[PDB]
């Protein structure tokens, strides 16, 4: 269905994609599971726009996203499969981040209410989380 | 007011209906008497469409739904007063229920998100619960 | 943005204003400090109108608004600085209120759904709260 039919189903919209903000937190993967069950993935951010409307409407509450590596001694990709834009990336992590603390943080989420806001933790830490799928 | 108004009041609009998907969590007819006070009742499922809409919508949460015996030795009915198809039901309920666990369970909740999800239980158990009110 | 903008990111519309219900609960300037973040105020309420829509959506869970006193002995006014009508206000409060219990009640916040729903607390109670902007 279209843009109200999903809104008045509990979903925002922004830019061509709806989204889905958790009632209740969620392991990375589990939340990824949950989203994949909504057609839906763990959210992309692949613009300065995306993270600005994704860093007002996450409320200051930690959000897992849709960025982990590939595996645990990899490089960050995105779950949805869209591009890493790695340069990018810069204007949009915490200072000091990703900065693998225990050498086990594999898994990215918006931590705070900035333009600056994402953090890697371990992927088993409990948060809500932000799906995304297209508007199509 | 219409379609627009509900939704951003907060309701959830499908197939001709609104729904209220309650912040916390009552016992079943705590729950009634708050979806009255919003010239609602706590909701019907009559299809599969509806039960497929509501599932889903309810995250996973047990919510209480309109579903009461007629009395704690009585045949099931819902509170909205539409007709309760009994063979219908026998798709949404999970494998096992209606068990009347105790002697003592006399109202309905959707406790997964699954198709068969339908489990009776104590009234007096605090569930969130869904109001649902028709597109006039 | 306009009405669908703003209401497919949550927040909600009645008679020419958005609202953001929160989340989680602040201290009466913290909430407000948030508002302003999100171009908002905690909200006034300027109608009878209003104020049912108001008490309705805070679903009985206590939310902080807009009103608080100028100093610790100072008049109410509205902080998004519209007019304090203090008659109309009479059928707003909570009989009993506004008390100033301990001489240290100096915000406000809808306590209940009924018309008659203001109690006067301390403003560094936590409480979920109500962000108001005009739809412009
Ligand atoms: O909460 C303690 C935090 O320290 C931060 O600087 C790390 O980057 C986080 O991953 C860790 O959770
Ligand atoms: O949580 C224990 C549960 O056992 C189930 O099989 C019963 O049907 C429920 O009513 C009961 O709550
Ligand atoms: O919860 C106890 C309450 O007593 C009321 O009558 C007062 O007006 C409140 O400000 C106070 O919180
Ligand atoms: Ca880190
Ligand atoms: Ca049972
Ligand atoms: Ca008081």
């Amino acid at each position: 269905a279209g843009i109200l039919e999903m809104v008045a189903r509990g979903w925002k919209y922004f830019s061509g994609n709806f989204y889905y903000f958790s009632r209740t937190p969620k392991t990375w993967y589990s939340a990824e599971q949950f989203c994949i069950s909504r057609k839906a993935h763990l959210t992309s951010v692949s613009s300065e726009s995306e993270q600005k409307f994704l860093y007002k409407a996450a409320d200051g509450i930690p959000h897992w996203i849709g960025l982990t590596k590939a595996g645990s001694e990899g490089d960050w990709y995105w779950v949805d499969q869209t591009s890493f834009n790695k340069e990018q990336s810069r204007r949009f992590w915490i200072p000091g981040e990703p900065n693998n603390a225990g050498n086990n943080e594999h898994c990215a989420n918006i931590r705070v209410s900035a333009l600056k806001s994402w953090n890697d933790g371990p992927c088993d830490n409990t948060f809500l989380f932000i799906c995304k799928r297209p508007y199509v």
